[PDB]
C-alpha cells in the first residue's frame, strides 16, 4: 500500500526528461518536428523522452508494462538521428536499443502494474514555446498511485508530484530533494473564479466555455494554455477550475493526457470528474471510455460548475 520507489523513480526520470527538451528547445523546431498521419505533431523531444524514461522503467521494474503515446512505426531518419544523440548524453544505448525502448508502450492498460507515459504533453505548447509538460503516472488496476508533471516553461520550471494518500509537492526542475507542500486554492465564490482551458480552438469548446462562465459570472479573462500544466495549476492554487469541453460524445481522452494531474489534483485537495460530474475511470484501457471532457478544480466550486456545464452540454450526440 505504499509507492515509495516508484515516486523516488518517477521524479528522477521526469526530471532528466525536463533536461531533454529544454536541450532540443534550444535548436530550430521544424527540422525536429514529424507530422503523424492524424495531423497531429510529433518531436524530437517527444521520442527522446519516451526511449529514456521507457528504458529506466524496465531497468528498475523490467515486470512492469508501460502505456505511451508514441511508437517508431513512422518516424523519419533525420528525426531519429537526433533522437539518438538526445538519448546518448544520458543513457549508453545503440541506436537499435533506442528504437525497442520507445515501442515498449504498446501496453493497452487494465489490469496489472502499468506506467503511463505522455512524453510531451502539449507538443502544440513546446512547438509554441509556451506550456508543455512531460507526465509520467503509475497505476495498479487502473487506480493511480502515483503522479509527476514536468513544466519546464512554466513560471522558470517546475515539477509537482504526488502517491496517494500522502499530498501533493512542488520541486523546481533543478532540485527533486527539496519540495514544498502545495493546495487547491480556497475561493468560494464562481465569480472570484480564476479559469483555464486548452489554447487549441478544437481541443475544447471555447465559445460554450464562455457560455457557462458567463452563467457563473465570472469577471476573469480564460487563462489559455497547452498541457497537464492546466493540472498543475489547479493542484497549486494559481486556477480555480479547468475545463476540457467536447463537441461530441465520441472522442474519447487518452489516459496520458490526465492520469498524472488527474491524482495530483486530488492529492492537493481538488477534484476531476467528467463533465457530468463522473469520476473518470481510468481501468477501461489507453482512453476514458465511460468518460466525457473534464472539469478540474478546488473542489469547493464543482458541483456549482459542473451542473452549469451539463445543461449548457446538453445537446450533445
Ligand atoms: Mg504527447
Amino acid at each position: 500500500m505504499s509507492f515509495d520507489k516508484e515516486l523516488a523513480l518517477a521524479l528522477e526520470i521526469v526530471q532528466v526528461s525536463c533536461k531533454i527538451t529544454t536541450s532540443v528547445a534550444e535548436h530550430t523546431l521544424t527540422d525536429q518536428t514529424q507530422i503523424k498521419n492524424d495531423k497531429s505533431p510529433v518531436t524530437v523531444g517527444d521520442y527522446s523522452v519516451q526511449a529514456y524514461v521507457n528504458k529506466k522503467i524496465h531497468e528498475t521494474f523490467p515486470e512492469d508494462q508501460i502505456v505511451a503515446e508514441e511508437d517508431t512505426k513512422t518516424i523519419p531518419e533525420d528525426i531519429f538521428a537526433k533522437v539518438c544523440k538526445h538519448v546518448q548524453i544520458y543513457s549508453d544505448m545503440k541506436d537499435d536499443e533506442i528504437r525497442k525502448s520507445i515501442d515498449l508502450g504498446n501496453s493497452t492498460g487494465g489490469k496489472g502494474r502499468h506506467w503511463v507515459l505522455d512524453p510531451i504533453d502539449g507538443t502544440l505548447g513546446f512547438l509554441r514555446r509556451e506550456q508543455y509538460a512531460v507526465c509520467l503516472a503509475f497505476m495498479i488496476d487502473g487506480d493511480i498511485k502515483v503522479g509527476v508533471l514536468g513544466c519546464p516553461n512554466f513560471e522558470g520550471g517546475l515539477i509537482v508530484a504526488a502517491q496517494k494518500g500522502c499530498g501533493a509537492k512542488m520541486f523546481s526542475v533543478n532540485d527533486i530533494k527539496n519540495g514544498k507542500d502545495i493546495h487547491v486554492s480556497t475561493t468560494p465564490k464562481t465569480s472570484d473564479m480564476c479559469f483555464c482551458e486548452s489554447v487549441e480552438v478544437s481541443h475544447t469548446d471555447q465559445s460554450r466555455s464562455k457560455t457557462i462562465t458567463e452563467r457563473l459570472q465570472v469577471t476573469k479573462p480564460p487563462v489559455r494554455m497547452d498541457s497537464q500544466c492546466k493540472y498543475m495549476a489547479i493542484a497549486s492554487g494559481r486556477a480555480d477550475v479547468y475545463l476540457r469541453l467536447p463537441r461530441n460524445l465520441s472522442y474519447q481522452e487518452k489516459i496520458w493526457d490526465h492520469a498524472a494531474g488527474y491524482l495530483i489534483v486530488k492529492e492537493a485537495g481538488g477534484k476531476v470528474t467528467d463533465i457530468y460530474g463522473n469520476d473518470l475511470d481510468f481501468s477501461l484501457g489507453r482512453t476514458l471510455c465511460n468518460n466525457h471532457g473534464i472539469v478540474a478544480s478546488n473542489g469547493i466550486l464543482h458541483e456549482e460548475t459542473v451542473n452549469v456545464v451539463k445543461d449548457v452540454l446538453s445537446d450533445l450526440k
